């Protein structure tokens, strides 16, 4: 009753020292040739399995694989630790899952040599075809804001509409009686100046400016 | 001790003989380690990634062969049935020979099509590796089918010699003082389509080639 993950997929097998290559036939892969299996290690590091490499199982417990089809991989450092991946990108959430980091507290940056260093927000891809190795890494959000002209500290880098208003009333989602607007400016690129309306997200930068409004309905 | 091993043909001196991935590429004079790929050329033919951080045993004597390669990634091909990594976008035909162990002069290198016929890659065409999939080559005897005084003949080389033409339309000629044996041929390749041949002189082959061979006087 063995079982493994590939891709986040639960694979039945019942080998516990396959090869490289009988475990891309158990995943349903055609031409094998065609794929690059790496292991996930407990460490966190990813181990490429050659076709003609084996790797043991425990009885118990799921090892994890990632598969690829690809005839290449591309070299990243995430925290100083170097990857392979068989894709030429990656997103910051896929980044954060390798890290192991917690989720939403850290942000994903990518080292640049020439200006500075770019924040990788969740949903981006991180383009691994530029020339050099990447270097990415994770660190903790703490974001300076001002909301109705008082400091915030906020250790997410998005947050919604009630998330600001409450960082200006502490108890106001509540209030079926009561409208609040929100204004904000100084943001960064993707959202510099503008309006929140329930349902909406912003992206925080340092130093940007919130005002925010309640008014009886 | 005096331990030198080899890194893309450059012979270097080394002062450990169980060096991490790291220390193999510092010694080769690289500023940035995470920059390159090191692979070292096992007796077997195979190339085996070392990542920086591994240890790989060295003998007191022999000089271990390492290929480094600047490259932010590695492409896979498929030689003889085995997987190669490489770090570059392509490789030469002559490249693929020496990866093989071939002989070099009996062989060809091809590359498979699924579709087409299979592709011949010579000595110096670049095969190129960032094409989709992951290149599956082969090396393979020559054999080409030319025509020497009129007699079909199968010659597993894909380059011979004034000499070896006209011994294959003569076996018992050679240099006299009173008599040259001319060479001639037409319908070759695009190297050398027609022409003559005298001694020191060779020609690339390819199949229906037609050499005309006669002992004339030095007149
Ligand atoms: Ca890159
Ligand atoms: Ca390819």
């Amino acid at each position: 009753n063995k079982f493994i993950k590939i891709n986040d997929k639960i694979v039945e097998i019942d080998d516990l020292t396959p090869t490289g290559a009988q475990i891309l036939l158990v995943a349903g892969v055609k031409d094998i040739v065609e794929y690059v299996l790496f292991q996930k290690l407990k460490n966190g590091l990813l181990e490429e399995i050659r076709p003609e490499e084996k790797t043991t199982l425990d009885k118990e417990g799921v090892e994890t694989f990632l598969m690829f089809n690809s005839d290449r991989t591309y070299r990243f450092t995430l925290n100083g630790k170097m990857f392979d991946w068989g894709a030429p990108s990656l997103t910051g959430a896929t980044v954060k899952s390798l890290a192991e980091c917690d989720f939403d507290s850290n942000d994903v940056w990518l080292e640049m040599k020439n200006e500075k260093d770019k924040l990788i927000t969740d949903h981006e891809h991180i383009d691994l075809t530029q020339p050099n190795v990447e270097r990415l890494y994770t660190q903790e959000t703490s974001i300076n804001i001002i909301v109705n002209a008082k400091m915030r500290v906020v250790n997410r880098r998005v947050i919604s509409y009630w998330d600001v208003v409450h960082l200006a009333y502490e108890h106001a989602e509540n209030k079926e009686t009561s409208i609040y607007s929100v204004d904000y400016a100084k943001g960064p690129i993707s959202n510099p100046e503008g309006s929140m309306v329930d349902g909406q997200y912003v992206q925080l930068t340092d130093g940007m400016i919130f005002y925010v409004t309640q008014t009886d309905k």
